[PDB]
């Protein structure tokens, strides 16, 4: 069972050598905002040159797929092709194309809390949303799902909304993640989706579907058109609850990374608690860390 | 043990015989709106005539005092002082004056989610509000709280903010209560202060302290200056996890009616799972069926 054993040596050249492929976590573990990690694009410059393939899973809901690959680009990760990105903005976007309810003679639509990119990932995926619109004189089309995303703009009225949404019980309640906060460059914190779906699931009395890290359903968007092994694939993130819980839940050897959110004190304490599920396998302080064993 | 017995006849006349005083919530059980439940007014005079002390215990932080009292004059409960009402506006107020951190020398601020009644009953206990005006060209004060109420003007930039002032671990979080939503009359909800303080406790990764009811608090607010033997004390309400919890916590006689939130089933089923301090110990399909008692 995972241990939380510092990754270095022999160790690393096995672990890394016998994986196929690489799940990284982008904030947190490639850079800090606008300044990149060290080493890190240095490290995927040679786990491509070593046959073995990366993937990128964020449960930033904040930026559609062509914004998304900006950032990589900027920060010295260069040679990415779009379709090795996914974020829970596009994860939640094919959800719900494939689970909203209602007829296919009047498709229903999504009313979304959270901003343009998500948006814009959304209708990418041929979902209409509450408040576009309507068609000629016609009235607005009826509400068939709640998406609740990074919404810098949340408000009470729109909370107010959202329950009068979910009143109808075949209205499902989605969430891109429940990711509480996150930390920004000045050391401060921003609200995360976890904290406005809590208000949205207590104020309706629901409980939402989640799209993001922990859930498997992240895993099976990831891989619906890449065949991956998850037994051959590790898992790289910043976050005991979302990235290490994912990849046991998952199957995946789980390595924490330093330079995020969690600490290795947590990782610790879940130890020795015996919560195994939020135990990395491995640690190092920094992806950086992993380049040596290629 | 409770059993939630349909309160009538010869056990009616007992329990109400033995009660020294009645503590009525009011939103759901004396009133609905701008409705009266019928008969209630008449149960309130009965009472009076009987000996039979009158107190009302709210759970509402919208309206300060002297504005609570018009609700119940207009609905047809008169001759009522100012002294029997009680909300979580006032009681958040006397807690917060109770428990400020910080020096004598130098008063701390609140800084308020919610609404202008709100914010009259803590001004009127003595407290200074972040965001009012500050002495002379002195900076402004430390945010030493921060309290969440029932606030139709909640916003993600106020989350953040709370957050921020949250980041100091002897910032106080306070909430009025932590009821999830309201019925509206037109059938629709209203989300309650319990979806904004589960928004702000995520967010913040504090758990805050709860003022009104199901907390014990609430209890030692109302009889700071009045003395009332909770063994000889009915508690009557609408909810089960706010009023009954409540009077079960604090040794009073509980009393569900069925004119407010809370169903029958829901207490049935608390009491086969055997979560005895949700099941009221009687119930009436509203509070007209406790005049005859007298
Ligand atoms: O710098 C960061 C910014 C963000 C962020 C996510 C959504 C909206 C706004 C900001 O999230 C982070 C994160 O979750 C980490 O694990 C580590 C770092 C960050
Ligand atoms: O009609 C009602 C209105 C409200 C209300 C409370 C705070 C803000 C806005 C509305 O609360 C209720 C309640 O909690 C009940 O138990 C029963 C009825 C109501
Ligand atoms: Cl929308
Ligand atoms: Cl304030
Ligand atoms: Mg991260
Ligand atoms: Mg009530």
């Amino acid at each position: 069972m995972a241990r939380c054993e510092r990754l270095r040596g022999a160790a690393l050249r096995d672990v890394l050598g016998r994986a196929q492929g690489v799940l990284f976590d982008c904030d947190g573990v490639l850079w800090n905002g606008e300044r990149a990690v060290p080493g890190a694009p240095e490290l995927l410059e040679r786990l491509a040159r070593a046959g073995k393939a990366a993937l990128f899973v964020s449960n930033n809901s904040r930026r559609a797929r062509p914004e998304l690959a900006l950032r990589f680009a900027r920060l010295g990760f260069g040679g990415l092709r779009a379709e090795q990105l996914f974020s829970s903005a596009l994860c939640a976007a094919r959800l719900l194309r494939q689970r909203l309810p209602g007829p296919p003679d009047a498709p229903g639509a999504v009313f979304v809390l959270g901003g343009e990119g998500l948006r814009a990932e959304l209708r990418a995926a041929g979902l209409r949303l509450a408040g576009d619109p309507s068609a000629g004189d016609g009235a607005a089309p009826r509400v068939r799902a709640v998406l609740v995303g990074y919404d810098e703009h949340f408000s009470f009225a729109k909370l107010r909304e959202a329950c009068a949404h979910l009143r109808d019980p075949e209205c499902l309640l989605v969430a891109t993640d429940r990711d509480p906060w996150h930390p920004l460059s000045d050391g401060s914190r921003t609200p995360g989706t976890g904290s406005l779906a809590a208000a949205v699931e207590t104020a309706s009395g629901r409980q939402a579907l989640v799209v993001g890290k922990p859930s498997p359903y992240m895993f099976e968007c990831i891989t619906e058109n890449f065949s991956i092994d998850p037994a051959r694939t590790l898992m790289v993130g910043d976050r005991l609850e979302t990235d290490i819980l994912f990849g046991h839940r998952c199957g995946m050897t789980t390595v924490l990374t330093l330079t995020g959110v969690s600490r290795l004190e947590e990782a610790q304490a879940y130890l020795a608690a015996g919560q195994h599920d939020l135990v990395p396998h491995y640690y190092v302080e920094s992806i950086a860390d992993l380049t040596e064993g290629l």
